């Protein structure tokens, strides 16, 4: 059972930027990939479609996930509550990483950050579970609205998201 992969087509200001798609590694981190791929269908009823990067920090990370607050204080995960780091078997290599955002030990949520730098001090704390695959040009892209204290100076949004064959 391959791998899925889900895209998030993304805008600046509503317009068109183009789209990033990522590998969710549900071989290595089922649960979490799991989490990730049904907030991008929305098939649960709630998800990422329309929610933006609140926080990109160029030569770090971009941020977003929040959809309930927009701010990186909100989110929810598929499991009806925060839940547990699954594992940390995979590690925070280079640009193109997709790991979770939390506010302590296991209280993953739906918020997330693709790494636009190696962010080892990040292993054994955040849970790896995907990468970027196509479109990590546009994450670069993306990285240029940020600003040192992470405020975006366009809306950078999920404008549709979903999972590819």
């Amino acid at each position: 059972m391959v791998n899925p992969t889900v895209f998030f087509d993304i805008a600046v200001d509503g317009e068109p930027l183009g789209r990033v798609s990522f590998e969710l590694f549900a071989d290595k981190v089922p649960k979490t990939a799991e989490n990730f791929r049904a907030l991008s269908t929305g098939e649960k009823g709630f998800g990422y479609k329309g929610s933006c990067f609140h926080r990109i920090i160029p030569g770090f990370m971009c941020q977003g996930g929040d959809f309930t607050r927009h701010n990186g204080t909100g989110g929810k995960s598929i499991y009806g509550e925060k839940f547990e780091d699954e594992n940390f078997i995979l590690k925070h290599t280079g640009p193109g990483i997709l790991s979770m955002a939390n506010a302590g030990p296991n209280t993953n949520g739906s918020q997330f950050f693709i790494c636009t730098a190696k962010t080892e001090w990040l292993d054994g704390k955040h849970v790896v579970f995907g990468k970027v695959k196509e479109g990590m040009n546009i994450v670069e892209a993306m990285e240029r609205f940020g600003s040192r204290n992470g405020k975006t100076s366009k809306k950078i949004t999920i404008a549709d998201c979903g999972q590819l064959e």
